[PDB]
């Protein structure tokens, strides 16, 4: 069912207590690779190696990395920190921009997009045999661009041939994840296979549950690295949204570069207003369970 | 004076017959890092050595490659080259866009680029010791934007501070290489310090020769890229250029390698310039003393 970076294939049911949006390392590919004197290796590999296995400890089994194109995607670095720490670590494909492709793309096709997906998906990821598990997009401030268009609709193909379900990036004020799963499900991707990124920056509890509403899980998704909105106003929204009835559309991330923020704060916060056990494996474990399913 | 690719340095007054503007290689670090199924370097190394080869027979002794940042500079198959053929290989830095800059340089500085190029100036590029003789920038259709024009300044500083030239790429038809001159001129960069590329386009010669006026190097430097000018409209606006006594202010190039080659020039340009009261001493102008006062 998944593929994980360094072991074999696992069950959906065995994901466990999962992490379904972290980031080992971020970098701009062209500025790694011109200037190489940036960035230090070893203290980089230091730092991820200690985070996640502090996340171990805390319970978490499976970390979900969404690094994609222009975000720095390493596979390589990866299957190193898998195999220093013993994690099951699913990387992805797809393509991170919020305005224009590379020039590689003009005069390309939708189709020619969705077959480096499928190869990363099928065949494997820069040339080792590590699959992808999911598809990664984005949009941002300045919306649904052409371009940006063009790789929604390629990760729609690659669903269709693959079924590995697709995460998403967007931007919490703009109505963009609304129109991403609108342009998705129009090309017939199941809106269950899909993750709504970032909707944890927002108050806008409507627009939250709009999205909820058609299917899709929402993302609350960037706690603690809180410049969009303080952990404090973010932990109510996921209380609220859990009140109501959507632990079973909620996922919970951190989106980092700590990684256990959730374990002493949130999910402590959320017992203390009467949130059982039982809700919160839901939404670690079932949901991500069902999006891989 | 100029630092090469697997070779000690050499003097400004030794490069021998240049080709300005040559791009062994070409891609987006994106894409190749995310996808290298799509490229097959075996076939890219071949055709760079087989090129390079033909160049040196018609009497090419020294080449500079703008490739830097954005289009998939890599000095390690520079070099690799330079040992299968013998070339005097000129690598550069800089930064390639024509509207934004990556993630990283978002809130960062005009100094803080500045550093980048002089580091591969000065210490060495992507930590080997082939230093770069020259900085590139770009801007084209978009304009000239914030970032372009951010990348521009941190070009004027490095020139400043270890005295090499900048080469350009801009758009013929819309006045960016005028303004990457002005800027760069304003901030104090001798125009006969500049190289701005790509005015070979057009067939406005009015646009052309203000640049050469003021004092900068122009280029002509797509020989054999049909779908801008054709080779006949080119070999043309060159030859008035130089009638007109543009000569000390003229470089010629294809742009690429591969009828498109890195050697059209001698088949083609060279003999219809030679037929049309052009002497030995105006081309040895364009390609030994021009390439000589700009890297001096
Ligand atoms: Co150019
Ligand atoms: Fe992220
Ligand atoms: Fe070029």
């Amino acid at each position: 069912r998944i593929p994980l970076v360094g072991k074999d294939s696992i069950e959906s049911k065995d994901i466990g207590f999962t992490l379904i949006h972290e980031h080992l390392r971020v970098f701009s590919e062209a500025v790694r690779q011109q200037w190489p004197h940036l960035y230090n290796e070893d203290e980089e590999f230091r730092n991820a190696v200690n985070e996640v296995k502090r996340a171990m400890q805390f319970g978490v089994k499976t970390i979900v990395d969404p690094t994609v194109m222009g975000i720095g995607r390493d596979i390589r670095f990866m299957e190193k920190v898998v195999k220093a720490t013993g994690i099951n670590l699913v990387a992805g494909t797809g393509i991170y921009i919020f305005i224009d492709l590379p020039f590689y793309f003009l005069n390309r096709s939708i189709d020619e997009i969705a077959d480096l997906f499928i190869h990363d998906l099928k065949e494997g990821i820069q040339g080792t045999l590590n699959k992808a598990g999911f598809v990664k997009i984005a949009a941002d401030e300045p919306g649904i661009t052409k371009d940006v268009e063009k790789v929604i609709r390629a990760a729609a193909i690659a669903n269709k041939e693959t079924k590995v379900p697709i995460i998403t990036h967007s931007n919490a004020h703009n109505n963009t994840g609304l129109e991403q799963q609108r342009i998705l499900t129009e090309e017939g991707v199941d809106p269950g296979k899909i993750l709504i990124g970032h909707l944890g920056d927002t108050d806008n509890i409507d627009y939250i549950k709009k999205i909820a509403d058609k299917g899709s899980f929402i993302g609350l998704d960037r706690y603690g690295l809180d410049m969009s909105l303080p952990v404090d106003k973010r932990n109510e929204t996921t209380l609220r949204l859990i009140k109501d009835g959507y632990s079973d559309k909620i996922m919970i991330s951190h989106d980092y570069c700590s990684i256990t923020l959730i374990f002493e704060d949130t999910i402590p916060f959320l017992k203390r207003n009467g949130v059982n056990e039982e809700v919160i494996a839901t939404i670690f474990k079932e949901n991500p369970k069902k999006f891989f399913s």
